[PDB]
């Protein structure tokens, strides 16, 4: 069976859990479960999955090599589809609040969910709780007996709060940490001082790359039983890596990947955010560039995105780009290569997740 | 050691062990590390911890019947500090993100989390997001060893879950069911139909009464390691009427106790609520009455608000909460009698926080 076909045989099997749970155990009545059944559709799916399906990659890859029976196969593959939903369950409540606190408009090409007429924020924050909350009975129902429960739970919930860590460091990155303080209302840095490179990995590797490299790899072995088969130290490095990589992308294409291709308007440059872009630029500019872009980012104000836009175009980041990305292909190389001393299928797993973020569409 | 000295150097301690963690794991800098400080304080403390404390007091009332050595009863005593601050953490993210989705002024005699000028709610969303993190956290270090550990984490989950079930009742309870739809906004209910005693009892039980009575007299016997000694089925039942008890007495403090004793200004006549109020309300009026009430009910005029405050007066509620109280006491004293079959010391414990719920100031 297509291992994408089977993950989305699971979504509905863990859909329709969850409902008639919601009906035989919480009192659930029937537009109530309709409402979440549509929710759960409308912030879960839609994607490409690749958090999720890595998962089922992961394991796949262990079944080539390992002796088992077939209903010990299907056992593992179901568990590495529910993992991978946990996933992107996880993924689908940050989504859900980060575009509440943010105030954005689309993504993925429809509205956000807060902004459906029969949601609002009201709503809206309660269904990204429920979100989160479904990984839980999801894992307790299907992973009830299973000698990985306790190490995946475990695993799962330090990535959770790795995530939300980073996204403190997200939307406090262009205040002067000097100056925060709950009492006293947050300006914007004039010097840009914390835009260094260290600050941006230190926020990319905490709001993105444990929940979307490290957390699928590593759940991937623990429902194949394999995590004492490789080094942890290299798994971290490598999704570490990854996922700075796949960041970087995602802030180059907020700025200059047409809307209708990016599903949404990027507005880092109006929100002031400490992106690639900015950090790269500063790193390259002279005085008077330097003096240019802090008369015009952090302003909604569309005449001044277009003057950084303009800095941006014209300081050749993309130059800039092509050499970070060849750096990454160095080290990703390294790490495969170590990889293989302990477990070369772990190591060609983690080769396709590269290939997949490296073709990425840019 | 008395045992509120005890729950607040826990506290301490639990804080400590937190941001220090924070700073050896998860590269966070002094600034951050203090925002975060003042966020635990200002959202955990101040309330009477009597969620945190029944798990103390649950503990306390074994131990007096139990052999155990001195070692034993301080590491229990510890252990239903540390679970009753999970209680008291959960509590506070669900203040903290009701607050923003129901856009509250004020909680405890101050402005609400997300309305501190250096908050926000783009913070305090995922502020409220940290402190549940922080429950798994604090679970996972101090009982990663425990017997419990298990039961302890699988119980927080449901309950969680059950409360964020509740939310979405108590949020949707002002709209007809049928016409609830994330595509279409929502108009209040006209008929008022579904504000029924049943319905009422559904909002409540899920809402308030699984992590403010069942989740703390439960950990009080996780830690304990003594649920197998009482029938749980009596523990839920228990729990269901205590805290529905609990809330009837919030819903009237809401309309009537003076704000500066309330800490707040109750807002749920123009909110539109299924309030206990508004139930029983309509539960006795006159047809003309029933009219008064729908020309004037969920709407921020303060003139219609008090319309609605008189027909309540003029209603003579006081009688019925009179008489539903005396229900009450009849109910909860046949329960204890009933947890006096296989655990007299669990039913002196469920005794004091009956006393301690009937006499919190009205
Ligand atoms: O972008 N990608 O191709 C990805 C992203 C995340 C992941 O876990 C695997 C592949
Ligand atoms: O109001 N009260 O006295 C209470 C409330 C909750 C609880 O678990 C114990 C006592
Ligand atoms: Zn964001
Ligand atoms: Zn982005
Ligand atoms: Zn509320
Ligand atoms: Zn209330």
């Amino acid at each position: 069976m297509a291992s994408m076909e089977r993950f989305l045989s699971v979504y509905d099997e863990v859909q329709a859990f969850l409902l008639d749970q919601l009906q035989s155990k919480y009192e659930i009545d029937p537009n109530r479960a309709r409402y979440l059944r549509i929710m759960m559709d409308t912030t879960c799916l839609g994607g490409k999955y690749f958090r999720g399906m890595t998962v089922v990659n992961v394991a796949e890859g262990f079944l080539a090599v390992t002796q088992h029976d077939e209903a010990t196969k299907e056992r593992i593959l179901h568990d590495a589809c529910v993992g991978g939903w946990m996933i992107e369950f996880l993924q689908a409540h940050y989504l859900v609040e980060d575009d509440i606190m943010d105030g954005s408009v689309m993504r993925r090409g429809k509205p956000c969910w807060y902004r459906f007429p029969g949601v609002t924020t009201q709503c809206a924050i309660n269904d990204g709780i429920i979100l989160k909350s479904w990984t839980q009975i999801m894992a307790w129902h299907y992973f009830a007996d299973r000698p990985f429960l306790k190490d995946l739970l475990c695993l799962f919930q330090k990535v959770d709060y790795a995530t939300a860590v980073g996204q403190m460091y997200d939307v406090t990155s262009m205040c002067d940490s000097n100056k925060l303080d709950p009492e006293v209302a947050q300006p914007m840095t004039t010097d840009f001082a914390e835009f260094t490179p260290a600050i941006y990995k230190r926020i990319v590797k905490y709001k993105t790359t444990f929940y979307t490299y490290l957390l699928p790899l590593v759940m991937g072995l623990l429902v194949s039983e394999a995590a004492a088969s490789v080094e942890m130290n290299l798994v971290e490095r490598v999704a570490h890596l990854i996922g700075e990589y796949f960041q970087v992308q995602d802030d180059v294409m907020d700025c200059f990947t047409p809307p209708e291709q990016l599903g949404k308007v990027g507005t880092d440059i109006e929100d002031a955010k400490c992106s690639w872009l900015a950090v790269t630029f500063l790193g390259k500019a002279n005085a008077a560039q330097v003096a240019e872009f802090k008369a015009n980012y952090g302003e909604k104000d569309p005449a001044k995105v277009a003057v950084v836009k303009r800095l941006y175009s014209k300081a050749n980041l993309q130059a800039d780009f092509a050499a970070y990305e060849a750096e990454v292909v160095r080290e990703v190389e390294s790490l495969i290569e170590q990889l293989k001393v302990k477990s070369p299928t772990f190591a060609e797993s983690v080769a396709v997740v590269w290939e997949k973020t490296h073709k990425r569409k840019k």
